Formats: C-alpha cells, structure tokens, sequence
C-alpha cells in the first residue's frame, strides 16, 4: 500500500524569525506516526541549514529547485550533489511556477529528475495543465507529455512522487473539485500502468498539489487515487498539521 | 579615491568541507586594511549560513543571485528581502553565466538591481560582450546598452560595483590584455560621466571579471580606471589572498 505523502512548499517565503515560529509549531504537533505519513517540508534554500539543524527529525527536508547537472560555472545555481552533502532528502522539480516563470520545459525537468535521482535525491516532481489547455480539452495530453518526458529519462522510480498541480484553477477564479482531482490522478495512474509497468503505477504516490486547506484536506485525500499533497501557502501556518493528519483517512 | 575591491564568485561549487578549508585559509590570511581594500565573499545560497558565522567579520558576504521583485509564490527563488533579514550584504546580478544559460535579459537584470538596493543590499552588476560582438565592433555598444538598462532604473549609485566580464575571451580561445581591460573600463567610465554624471563616474567601482589569479593581479590592478576585480575560480583557491594582496599597487 502506497505512504501516505504530505509535502510543504514555502515557496519564495521567510525571515529567520518566521521560520523559528513555523518550525516550533510542527515540532510541538501530534500526528499520524512515520509508518501512517511521509512529511516533507521545504523551504527557501537559505533557510535550509536553519530548517534542517531545527525540525524534529521524522519530518524531512526539501530544496525547491536544483541544477540540471554537475556543478561548475553556473552562478546562481544550486547543484544535487551539494544538497547530498547538506543531507537535503529530498527535492522539489518542475513545479509550475518554474515551468511558467521561469521558462523550463518538460524536458529540462526531466532532465534534472535524472540527475537529482543519480545523485541520490529524493524528487517530488510536478506536472500540471493551464486553463487554456483544460478548455481546449487537452489535460491528459499535456499530463502524459510532461510525465513522458521524465519517464523517457528516468529508469527508477522508487524515489519519486507525482504531484498534480491544476494550474487552471490557480488563480483562475475556477475551483478544483475532489472529483475532478480523482479523475486526473485516476487517468495519470493508468497512463504509468500502460507506459511504464503495472507496478511503477502501483507503487508510485501521486498527490494532490491545488489549493489544500484545513477544511478540504479530509475529503480530497479520501480519493481513491489521491496520496497525499503538495501544500502551497497553508505550509506556511499551523493548519499545515491538520493536513498531516487527513492521512488518517486511508 | 576609489576603494579597490576584491570580489569572490565561487560560482556553482563547495562542500561543507570545501567550505571550512577556504574560510580558514582567509581566516588565517593578512592582507591590506578594510580602508584600503573591500572584499566580498560569494558563496551558493546553501552555503550563505555556514559562511557568514565563520568567515572573518572583516570579509563581506554575497548572493550570487537575488529575485526580480518582492517573495511570494515564486518556488525556488530567493528574494532581495531574505537576503537582507539574514545579513548578507551584497548580491551578484546580471553574471554572463546567467545572462547566457538562464537567459537573463539587461531588462531583467535592470529591474533585479533596482529591486536589490531598494531593500538595502549592495549589489556588484555585471555586464560584458561575447566574441560575436566584439568582432562586430559592438563592444561598447553592447556594453552602453547593458549599463543603460540598469542606469534607466537605478536613482542612487553608492551601492552599485560594475564588473566588466569579457565573455568573448571565456572559453573561446581569445585572451584579454591589460590594454584591453583599460580600454573598456576607461570608456564605460567615460559613458557614466555623460550619461549619469561626472561625480557618479568619478565614485563608481568597476572591477574586472575576466581572467584573474596571481600572476597577473598586479598588471590589471594597476590600471588607471581598473577598481578590482570579480574573480571566478581562484576564488576556490589560496591564491585569492595574492588577489586581495594587489590593492597595494594602488
């Protein structure tokens, strides 16, 4: 049966006084044990030393972003294998923020999802559909297409999670519903089976990475094919923990 | 007169043990007073914590990088913001590295260090023409047009280094000489001095970010309207300390 996963993205968020409060929250909670959720937390890569020297030590660590190769003269950039040294788990890639902001194709992050695996990372990697793409009726198109073009570079699969991201409803004034959420993961799943192997499908955690909140936290992860989440801002305030404990739905 | 001013761009590299040997080698290091000589560390932003508690408190630490604008939902990047709320005054923007690989526009790198002294930090800008370029005759053109874009939205120059990089001699063979170096340097003054204004020239660091190590620090410091250096991979290396050591010849 697939862990339960629950991920937090600070996104581009903290001071140290703020991150000492957030981690003394989690630190302080009672949750599901380490055998019932896998708990990610990741902040900006500056907070990284703080955040990891801090957090109680069944919570784990994420960056949100790395390098597409080794390093060397790429100022800036943050390579896997300095995360590896930092004993940073675990690493956020390909999220829609990057794909769309930042300009990275499918294929760079597919890219980076192989290298951060060599390297012995641990990857929640992200794949989503805009609006536009929703309405022209081409989400698992475009959801087959950006997981194709990691599934084309990646040969193992054991230290990779999925996370959905409904683009289309960030933002847009549209709301993802629970049954819309299960279709996709449903659809994606199916895709792994008849693409990759029945147990790289199996095995494989897909989770929920739209609008996660305190009050739909227990009713998205109750879907069948939903397992876990990637929480955006709601990883940012206390009720992070409720979320953790949705998993007690499974 | 101009301070002279050493900076250090580790680029895309270090180990927590890399680390430890390079800042007890600096540590360790006697150079020139802080009234005759500025410098300023850059590590990747991992390693901006373990730097800043141990380098000594007479060495300055920078980003290699900062965002265009205020945090938020932005997975990956780090914000101007940040880097003031952990103490870290200076951040690197515009590198060729990033304007080529991550495509970096002088727009894009204008308003970067706009927003990066608004909140407070000092910022080393970086500009430079490819061989393309410099063969074309486009050198000065190129670089007036780069200066401009960050001259167009910069009100206050006192916490501004410009580093001239001669990308055309990065890794295609060519070699830039002293005479060479002067002659850019000396004419981007000469622009500052028209098109900003003659105090703003006269004051104005600009360091050169080409080709830099011990054996010839000297010869390149000693020009005219040469202020220091951006140094890249001797900046891994003891030899950095000799780098420090050319503020003498002032």
């Amino acid at each position: 049966a697939r862990k339960f996963f629950v991920g937090g993205n600070w996104k581009c968020n903290g001071t140290a006084e703020e991150v000492k409060k957030i981690v003394n929250t989690l630190n302080e909670a009672q949750v599901p044990s380490q055998d019932v959720v896998e708990v990610v937390v990741s902040p900006p890569y500056v907070f990284l030393p703080l955040v990891k020297s801090t957090l109680r030590s069944d919570f784990f660590v994420a960056a949100q972003n790395c390098w597409v190769k080794k390093g060397g003269a790429f100022t800036g950039e943050v390579s896997a294998e300095m995360l590896v040294n930092l004993d940073i788990p675990w690493v956020i890639l390909g999220h829609s923020e990057r794909r769309a902001i930042l300009n990275e194709s499918s294929e760079f992050v597919g890219d980076k999802v192989a290298y951060a695996l060599a390297q012995g990372l641990k990857v929640i990697a992200c794949v989503g559909e805009t609006l536009e793409e929703r309405e022209a009726g081409s989400t698992m198109d475009v959801v087959a297409a950006q997981t194709k073009a990691i599934a084309d570079r990646v040969t193992n699969w054991s230290n990779v999670v999925i996370a959905y991201e409904p683009v289309w409803a960030i933002g847009t004034g549209k709301v993802a519903s629970p049954a819309q959420a299960q279709e996709v993961h449903d659809e994606l799943r199916k895709w792994l089976a008849k693409n990759v192997s029945a147990d790289v499908a199996a095995t494989t955690r897909i989770i929920y990475g739209g609008s996660v909140n305190g009050g739909n936290c227990k009713e998205l992860g109750g879907q069948a094919d939903v397992d876990g989440f990637l929480v955006g801002g709601a990883s940012l305030k206390p009720e992070f923990i409720d979320i953790i404990k949705a998993a007690e739905v499974k």
